[PDB]
């Protein structure tokens, strides 16, 4: 359930390692920033603008790849459902659909990615975990 | 090409009839709503809340299937390109990805949408053309 | 009676299908939508704006038919009073008056409608109920 | 045409001395007051909130007819359309409903009202013309 | 007491029928309406602007009759105090002064008008009592 | 003619030395102060509130006596014509309107007061003019 | 004693009938108006703008005199600490200066002011005490 | 004159070291601060909160002792004016009053001060002039 | 110089990989971000809020290691001087203080970091560069 | 602890007696100002503006050495962590760096400054301590 994210602020890595902040407010409007690790990707290491909406076990977001850093001139956008995992965990199930402009006029292309909650960390100092 | 949406609202149906009239402001904002005409779907018939992001010859949207009036517990999300269309017509191709949860669990389908600019009409009167 | 829907969000549907979807404020004041299912007349499956004031069992309200998408130069405007319904349902009985110009100029239609309310629903799916 | 009255605030007059006064804003939104002088009826000689919209040469609006002085427990809605006189006057000619709740339970009368366009008047004193 | 007027609107009627609708807010300023109805008057049977102030059993306003509707170049104020009548009746003593400008050149009169209050009435319908 | 007052700040003074301060706005509207001086009066010396309304040649305001230093239990207002004095000098001749509750109870007093503009002065110092 | 004048309106007139009304917000901000009535000065029987800072028993305010009305030139300014009298009176015991520019050139003097507190009077009537 | 620092930020030093930072706005309103150097007092080195008002050659402002960190419960208040001095210079002489409260109750003291114009100064690093 | 940064976004990459973004405002106030590459470090790949000022040709900036998903309980500041590379670059000459508090109690490290100023850049697509 | 410090206004002083004040907001969000005493140093005695952050036992922040009076073409940055003096006391012990811009070009000097918490003061008077 994503209704009980309202108000907070939570972290999500996919197997690739790309990372996503998210805030929900009370509606279930979703805001925050992606940061895409995909290898074979440009617009990587920097966060990109992400919005969307969660409601019940569903949530759909999407981010334009342009930050006025690096800008690929794609948009992907994802819906997902919410699963518990052993023990405790959360993961948010996903399909992505990718947009762009090749020399061979527009394209689109389609995939999964799970995102894993990465509970806060607290490490000892900036030098030693 | 979605640039120059800047400051406008436009309407774009696919080709089952659904309808997504979107307000592109002038950062790449995209606000609005989406009506489903989709053959076998519930949440037909009614606005609901659409937003996302468009920046070059791309954009990426969702909508949560809730409006306070039939919830769905379902959210879309679309990733596309503009192409003209031979004529001085504007579509924009999309993949889309739809999340649920079945009596199974969690389910994610995808597919295609291309939606066609529609111009504003004006007729003689309610009941003439 | 009007008063008890202050602050609320309430969805009706007349004989012909069309629906509409009111918001009343503390004050008496009545915003929100309308979609058109009449046969045989234009601006159909849109949302149009709405508008009018509510008092005791009393309600009066307006749709303008342009919304930017389709203008049928007409405008619509009823009148009605709340009927609570054997069990604990509740309708409007309206009359309505229908202006517009066609090439034979300047013409008003008027006739009945009976709204009925329609609590929210909820589906398992946007594709199974 | 109505979009002409954007930012204009204008005053009608019926067959039976009603008056309206109305401010059409630049979307067509209508706002001002009803003054009812009708033979035979309550809730006379005082302003009412009067609601509605305006577009091309159409317009609907509503008076509830309660303004915390008399409550006549009772809503009209007009319907008209703008109709241009010899001698470069302006009418509008509306059909209306009233909905009321008598001991007899809900009822609703129509009719028909045009209303006529009064240019502003300058006089020498308060108490001659 | 005005003093307890503070956040009320109350309506008052003098002799020859012309009503005064005011809103005392806690700091004692008074705004509102005038409607005049005295025979052989101009500027008759539509509401102008009024403000003033109360403190304690006394009150002062002023009308200038130019409301964009009707102007008869003139401008009334009144200063009265509040007396209670037997069965708690409440009217308003008032003297009064208008300033007009006639092809005479400035003019001023004065004259006395008692205004009692109104109490809020609720009929059956628009068309019965 | 006072709509040529529109943003200005103007102080007036009458036949007993009292004297007013007075801020007309766009739309005709008066506010600011007046400083009694009027022989055998209270509440004499410091400012209290002034409002109203001036249209082309006519004016209208109000006092009532309580600043919350000295209430006096009563109220005046003025309406009067202005009139240009020979030279380029202006005047508004007033008649007033005092209503009071004293131990005789309420009481009303009228009387003319004639208003001479005063222009901006300048001195050399606080000591030495 | 000056922080128990918070949110407070209070008078204070001098030796020479100069009277000064102060409002103190909760952070010992100092606002409100100064009239001089000081013999042989201008600038005399008009508010004119007074601000400055209490704290503890110390207050310090300043008035330049000028007020869009009379214009001496000059600027005064006060510093106080308040003392309680035999019979649970209030005094602001001060010292200022004042500086001007003769056609000597700069000047300043400087002299001692002590300002009692009056409180709000009410009278029967203008007429009357 | 004063009125020439209208929207500036200027710095002014006395005999004794201590310096005054003041925005003089458009209405002559005077904000800043005050750092006491002066030998034999406290609150010394670090800013008190300055404000008051300059018109013409005049100006007022005052300093109570008391910002958060050291209080000496203690007001001061300047009045002066500006002189032009040798080859560009300018000053403002001033004379102040302090007010607080001894173990022998409240006393009062006054000076001369004169505050130079210091210009803004640039140095070759924060180590070298 | 960097008050020719004023309104501008700017992105900087050090020697180790690490990447800032800045926003210098029109009065040299510095905000944004860094994201940290340094090798042997935690808080690496995600932004960290940095703020600072900047002056002419000098900066000085700071990020604590808190930023909701991994707190490395540290902070980090630089000051640093502009130099203008061969051909119209820019670099930022820093020294960084690391506080952090180990097993032994509060540690600090200093060292080097040259920044050099990274234009936007544009890629055909996401996946072509 | 500096999330002890939220909501707070805190003084601090160096061995060399330099002193800041402090804001420290909800989020760790340091603002406020330092006055340089060091030896030798220019931009002696009067605030520059100061920001950073806090969280948990460390801190950063700087100062711009130009504050519109005194342009020392510098910054320094500080990092620090608490200690808790025996007995309830707090000291932040910091590194800083200065960089600047010499005859031979960019520089940066570094150095240690241990910062004491020291409690707001009140005195007598100004005169006595």
């Amino acid at each position: 359930d994503f209704d009980s994210l309202s108000g907070t602020s939570t972290t999500w890595v996919n197997e690739l390692g790309s990372v996503m902040t998210i805030d929900v407010d009370r509606k279930g409007g979703v805001t925050g920033y992606y940061v895409n690790n995909a290898p074979g990707t440009g617009c990587r290491g920097l966060p990109y603008d992400l919005s969307g909406h969660a409601h019940g076990s569903t949530i759909a977001f999407s981010v334009v790849w342009s930050n006025g850093i690096a800008d690929c001139r794609s948009a992907t956008s994802w819906a997902g459902y919410a699963r518990k995992t052993f023990g405790g965990g959360v993961q948010i199930v996903t399909q992505w659909s990718l947009a762009f402009v090749g020399k061979a006029g527009g394209k689109i292309e389609t995939g999964q990615n799970v995102f894993t909650y990465q509970a806060a960390t607290v490490s000892e100092s900036l030098l030693t975990e």
